[PDB]
């Protein structure tokens, strides 16, 4: 795992990104732009991980409800169906994560993202937007200490939610490892960015959290992210 090789991987891509790999409590960086894993930026759709924890925890909904769609037209057509907590999230279908933030409401979410400490812990006013343009924003560093808590069960939340929402995001099976991971991209934001958060669970049963973070651009391919990821985990041997 050369902290240089990596840095011809996001050379190469073109961009400005951070990896940042926390095994066991101790936190590497990689990439071409270090400095972006203690800069804040938007959460965009990495939040719906705590969006599902507050709201299956206060029983807001549960991983069986069917979210109907009631007909409007939304940005991508793979989201116009109904679908769970558990499709919406694979889909990052931001209108069922939104209408779930209405039925939480300002103060049960500000108190819950308070106590989390998740980022700057700020949501302004608008309960239905807070984690896509702001004010709520995270250090890469933050989101990969609260995704290796939640793979290792130990956020401030039941165990039994937390273990609905780590099933919820199952990414890669390959070589007896598995990839949990939540995808994030802040389109409307300049510069874009984007989110790749989650953890590998090794077949021994380690696991190794992970963070990508990378400036963004409309013309990229959404697989940009994944492919930066692997072959990174891959040159530090974590899979
Ligand atoms: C929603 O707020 C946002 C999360 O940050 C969405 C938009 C982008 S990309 C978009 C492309 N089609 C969707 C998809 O991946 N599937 C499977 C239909 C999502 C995004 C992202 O992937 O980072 N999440």
């Amino acid at each position: 795992g050369h902290n240089q090789v990596i840095h011809q991987y996001f050379d190469e891509k073109n961009t400005s990104g951070v990896l940042v790999i926390q095994t066991d409590k101790k936190i590497n960086l990689y990439g071409n732009a270090l400095s972006r894993a203690n800069t804040e930026y938007v959460p965009a759709s990495t939040f719906k991980m705590l969006n599902a924890l507050i709201g299956l925890e206060n029983q807001k909904t549960d991983i069986n409800e069917i979210f109907k769609w009631k007909g409007e037209k939304r940005s991508f057509t793979a989201w116009e169906k109904d679908m769970t907590l558990g499709e919406a999230m694979k889909l990052s279908a931001v209108p069922v994560y939104q209408e779930l933030a209405r039925r939480i409401g300002l103060d049960l979410m500000q108190k819950e993202v308070k106590r989390i400490g998740f980022g700057n812990a700020e949501i302004g006013q608008q309960v239905d937007n807070f984690w896509l343009v702001g004010p709520l924003k995270v250090t890469p560093i933050q989101e990969v200490e609260f995704v290796s808590q939640l793979a290792h069960t130990q956020l401030p939340f039941s165990e039994k939610v937390q273990a609905n929402v780590k099933n919820m995001l199952l990414l890669e099976e390959s070589n007896g490892y598995k990839i949990f991971g939540k995808t994030g991209w802040a389109m409307d934001i300049k510069p874009q960015v984007g989110w790749l958060t989650g953890w590998v669970e090794q077949p021994d049963g380690k696991i190794v959290a992970f963070a990508l973070n990378m400036e963004m651009r409309s013309e990229m391919p959404a697989s940009i992210r994944n492919e930066l990821l692997m072959k990174s985990l891959k040159q530090l041997n974590i899979i």
